[PDB]
Order: structure tokens, then sequence, then C-alpha cells
């Protein structure tokens, strides 16, 4: 579907003693990138939907990942996002990681399929709501 | 399986602007919980077998997570690992999130099936290894 | 003065591919050893006290540390908190880490010396305020 | 002296409850930028350094920070690095942290000199070198 692009650059803070990126890390990415995607649709930050709409953002669900070869500091990530599905008050949202050899190939890192959903925050509870139907014309 | 449980407190600092854990903290939170099963079966820790064995870790392939419910600052959570299935060179290690309401209820937070391997570093190149008979022994 | 004391075990994770802690981990668990002097001395969570008196939390304004030697993964921390000087609007926090050999010997790994505030958020912008008296009655 | 800029993205999750960047998130990016200065002024990485001349790279020993405004999700910092005293076995690494309003004034966000060292692994123990020629000719 529609796909956004992002980069990122490894640091070696973001390695860990055996000299690759803990990935936790590729979580923190991939939830930039997961925003970033919004954003780069047009949408506002939750910083405004929540004042306009109560949306607080897009809190995840389920994952799926899988981990094809290792990263270091110095690489730098491309990332791929797109929305997979839409589905009643989820999303699927599918992220591609790679990094490129000097050779100019571009080797698979990571994957990972993120299911999340807009939520509000009913006062201390945390609600999903229907994919608003504006941001489905954004995303397309 | 054998199974191993862990407390974790939630800091402020582990929440996002929505008010709940920013959901990378899991990660290394499940991480956390991974290497401490296998301390807590008995294995060294990995600067010990990298120079003994060559093994400095056990690397995530794949992951397979669910968030059933928010968690914030100041929640304690207790977390269950156990081996469920061996297998050559990988093994799959589940993991169960939960707290618990002041009403004494064990909600469960998450869930988590990831699937690591033992491995060696041949220079920059990460390598599996089977899975070593002591460490399916003591773990078991 | 009035001195809280909080263990904090170090995870694989934490380290850099040097092997040893990655500092901003250290400002991680200062931070929390903060929050917990606090709580340890009676104060309400933040979440309360926003909602009570505004109160967010305690920002840091300033910050002076040094780190006297090194700390890796399974090396737990004891992490000593005090509050060294009140001041109108501001107060000084004193931290200091250390481990124990297993000569039992106690190695300080590091200190510092946080200058916070206690804040509200005006909107978007954030504003320190007056100590609050009970606060340090609480404290004291 | 010798000057590096670098920029740095905000994102939600580096961002706390109280809506603002989280402060150890600014030691995570000072660190960054003090590498990349090092390498935009030519050294090798770490990674290569070890293996030439056991360089493991250049842990802090010493900060001294001051946070002068908040800065959130999706403002986008500049970084300021230079070395601003070179000593025996030290150097004391300067960074000014700055974000821009939209009206194109350049407020500062922090400020911080870290006294960091060249360091050698000796088995277990870091050890701190004679700040090497080569890299001040270099970094000059
Ligand atoms: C999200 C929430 C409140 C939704 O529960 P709910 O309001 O009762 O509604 P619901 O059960 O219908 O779920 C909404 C939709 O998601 C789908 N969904 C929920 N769980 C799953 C799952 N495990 N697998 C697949 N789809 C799922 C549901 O089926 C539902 O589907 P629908 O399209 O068929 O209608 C509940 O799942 C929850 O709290 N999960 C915990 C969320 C969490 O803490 N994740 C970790 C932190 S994420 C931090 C973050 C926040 C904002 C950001 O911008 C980014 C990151
Ligand atoms: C791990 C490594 C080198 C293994 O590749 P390999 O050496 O060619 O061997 P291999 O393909 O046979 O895989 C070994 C076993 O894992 C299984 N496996 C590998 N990928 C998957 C997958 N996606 N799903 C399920 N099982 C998998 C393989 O089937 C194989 O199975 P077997 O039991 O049937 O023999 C390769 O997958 C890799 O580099 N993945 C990237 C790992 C990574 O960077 N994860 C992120 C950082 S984890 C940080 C960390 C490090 C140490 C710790 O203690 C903790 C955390
Ligand atoms: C905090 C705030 C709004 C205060 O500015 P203000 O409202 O105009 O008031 P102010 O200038 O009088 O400062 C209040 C007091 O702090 C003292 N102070 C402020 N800056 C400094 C400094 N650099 N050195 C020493 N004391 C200082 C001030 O002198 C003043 O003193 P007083 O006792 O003599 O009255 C302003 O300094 C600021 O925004 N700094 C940035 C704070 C920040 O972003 N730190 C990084 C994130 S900390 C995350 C966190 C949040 C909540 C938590 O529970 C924990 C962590
Ligand atoms: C670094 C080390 C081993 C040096 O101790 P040492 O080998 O006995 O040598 P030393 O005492 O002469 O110190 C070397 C120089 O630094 C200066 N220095 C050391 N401590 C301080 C301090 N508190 N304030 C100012 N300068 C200092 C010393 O005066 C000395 O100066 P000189 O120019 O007059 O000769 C010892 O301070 C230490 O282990 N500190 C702990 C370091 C640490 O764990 N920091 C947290 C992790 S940083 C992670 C990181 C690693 C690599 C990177 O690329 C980036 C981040």
């Amino acid at each position: 579907a529609r796909s956004i692009t992002m980069q990122q650059r490894i640091e070696f803070g973001d390695c860990d003693p055996a000299g690759i990126v803990w990935y936790p890390n590729y979580h923190r990415w991939l939830d930039a990138a997961s925003r970033n995607y919004f954003i780069k649709c047009g949408l506002p930050p939750w910083r405004q939907t929540v004042v306009e709409r109560g949306i607080v953002g897009t809190p995840i669900v389920s994952c799926n990942a899988s981990f094809v070869c290792t990263a270091s500091y110095d690489d730098v990530l491309t990332i791929e996002t797109c929305i997979k599905e839409w589905r009643r008050k989820s999303f699927v949202q599918r992220h591609s990681v790679s990094r490129t050899t000097p050779g100019g190939d571009v080797q698979l890192v990571m994957r990972a399929d993120e299911i999340r959903v807009f939520a509000m925050n009913d006062g201390e509870r945390l609600r999903a709501i229907e994919v608003p139907a504006d941001y489905i014309e954004l995303c397309s």
C-alpha cells in the first residue's frame, strides 16, 4: 500500500556487549517509523489530536517480528512502513528494515507487522476507537 | 516447563506522553527475563561463556507478542518465563507478564514468545549453534 | 540529610560494545532514585499530585556527575539519595552509586548532584514552583 | 574550537508522562554527538581502533549539564560539539543543544561539558590513555 521510508543511524549506545544492535532498539525505531508514517501522510501530531479529538496516539496490541541479520553502530537503516490492512478498530502496520552493503546490496535486517489501534484515554482507561474515516483517506 | 519468575517496577521514565509504559520497554524487560532464566537455571554469564565456549549470548530471531492491557509507573510487573520448546539450533522462550490489581487480581499485561538461538561471533559474523546439551539439561 | 537507598541490577542490554554500563543508563537509574526518594518519604505519585495540585513532577535543571569506576551486567548497584539543600524554587538532590566487590568492599561507581524543581505544566509551558512546605517537612 | 553540528529529531517515545523529553535521552544524544564529532573529524570507528590500537572508545569521567528549556516530540534538535580543552589523559568536550522556534529563533535547550578519556580495556579493567597526538591533530 502507501509506503513511507525513513532512515535511522545506529549509534554505539544502541549496541550490546555482543557488538550488535540490542533488539528493543529496533522497537524504538519501528515506533518512530509508525508515527512518522502518519505524520508524513498528513495527520496532526498526537499533542493536537488529543485536544481536538481525544486521540492520544496508536498503541500497539500485537506484533510479529523476525530478525534476519545483525546490524551495528554506524550502519544506517532504511525503514519501509505501510498499512497492510484496515480493520474495524485496528490496523496492521508493516515495516521492513534493511541496510545497504557497500556492494550496494540491500540486506534485510528485520521485518515486523504491528497491529495497532487509534486510542483515547478515558481517564485512567485506554480505549480503542473505530479507525477514523478521515485517517484512512489521508493514509490511503 | 521449567519456569522462572521476576519482578520489575515500572518507572516514570518508562512511560510515554500517553501515560503508559512505552512498548519497547517491555522488550528490555523480556530480554532481562530471558537471561535471568538462564542465570537462575545455572548457566554462567555470557562474559564467561564467551571465554570458555564462544557463546556470546542468545540473540533473538523471531517474536510474537500481544499487549493485553496497559501498565504505568509504580505498577510492579511479574514476569514468568519458561522454555516452551527446544529445537535444533533454536528455542522458544515464552513470557507472561502480569500485574496485580489491589483486589489481588492478577491482570495479564502482555505475553510474548521469543525464538532465540545460542550464538557465537565468528569475527564480525554472528553464528547460531546447536543448543548445548548441557544447557538443555540445566534448564530442564 | 534524610537518605533513601535503592538497588538496581545491571542488565546485559544496559551495557555498550565496550562491555560496560552505557552512561545514559545511570541517568535513568538516578531519575528512578530521585522519585523513589520522594515516594519513600511519603509524597503521592505525580499522577495524583498533578490532579490535586498541578505538580507534574520534579524536572531536572542542572547536574554534576562524576564516573569513578566501571560497572557491568550482573553487578548490582546500590544508590543512596538525599536532599542536600533546599533553595527557593529548587533543590539539590545528591546521589551516590556504588557496587560491592565480593571482598565485601564497597566501591564507588558514580556520584551526582542533581538540581531539580517542582513543576507545573501551564498548558504547553513548564513552570517551577516554590518548594512546597509540606514536601520539605515530609522529606525532612 | 573545531565544532561539529548534528541534528536529532525527538520522538514520542523519548518523552515522559510530563510530555517533554525525558532527560537521560539528552545523554544518549550527547553521546552520539560526541562520537559523531570524532568520526566527522576523521578517526576510525572504535570497532577498528580497538583492533589497531586497543582504543575501545572515549568513556565519560565527568559531566556538568544544565537544562535551560523543555523540548518535545517533533522538535528537532541541533547539537553543537567541540573540544574545549585537551589535557593529559582527558579532554573536555562541550555541547550546546538548541531548537528553533518557528520565529526562526534559536532557543537554547541544554548545554553540557563532558570530560572523557581515550580508553583501553586491559582485560576486564578499563584504562585511560594519553590523548593520542594523531587524534589531537585530526580534531584540531
Ligand atoms: C488498546 C486497548 C485499550 C484496546 O482494547 P479495547 O478498547 O477494549 O478494544 P478492542 O478489544 O476491540 O480492540 C480494538 C481492536 O484491536 C484489535 N486487537 C486488539 N488486540 C489484538 C491482538 N492481540 N491481535 C490483533 N488485533 C488485536 C481488536 O480485535 C479490535 O478489533 P476490531 O478491528 O476487530 O474491532 C487494549 O488492547 C490495550 O490496552 N492493550 C494494551 C496497549 C498497550 O499498552 N501497548 C503497549 C504500549 S504502546 C505505546 C504507544 C502509545 C501511543 C503511540 O502513539 C505509540 C506507542
Ligand atoms: C542468529 C543468526 C546469526 C542465525 O543465523 P544462522 O547462523 O545462519 O543459523 P540458522 O539459520 O540455522 O538459525 C538457527 C536456528 O534458529 C531458527 N530461526 C532462525 N530464524 C528464525 C525465525 N525467523 N523464526 C524461527 N526460528 C528461526 C532457525 O530455523 C534455526 O533452526 P533450527 O533449530 O531448525 O536449526 C541470524 O538469524 C541472525 O543474525 N539474526 C539476527 C539476530 C539479531 O540481530 N537479533 C537482534 C539483536 S538480539 C540482542 C541480544 C544478543 C544477545 C543476548 O544475550 C540477548 C540479546
Ligand atoms: C524548569 C523550568 C521551567 C524552570 O524555569 P522557571 O519556571 O522560569 O523558574 P526559575 O528560573 O526560577 O527556576 C526555578 C529554580 O531552579 C533554579 N535553577 C534553574 N536553573 C538552574 C540551573 N541551571 N542551576 C541551578 N539551579 C537552577 C532556579 O535558580 C530557581 O531558583 P530559586 O530557588 O533561586 O528560586 C526551566 O528551567 C526549564 O524548563 N528547564 C528545562 C527542564 C527540562 O526539560 N529538563 C529535562 C527533562 S526532566 C524530565 C523529568 C520530568 C519530571 C520528573 O518527575 C523527572 C524527570
Ligand atoms: C576511565 C578510567 C578507567 C580512567 O581511570 P585511570 O585509567 O586510572 O586514569 P586517570 O585517573 O588518570 O584518568 C585519566 C584522565 O581523566 C581525568 N579524569 C578522570 N576522572 C575525572 C573527573 N572526575 N573529572 C575530571 N577529569 C577526570 C583524570 O584526571 C586523568 O587526567 P589527566 O589528563 O590529568 O592525566 C576511570 O575513570 C573509570 O573507569 N571511570 C568510569 C568510566 C565509566 O564507566 N563511565 C560510564 C560509561 S561511558 C560509556 C562509553 C564508552 C565508550 C564510548 O565511546 C562512549 C561511552
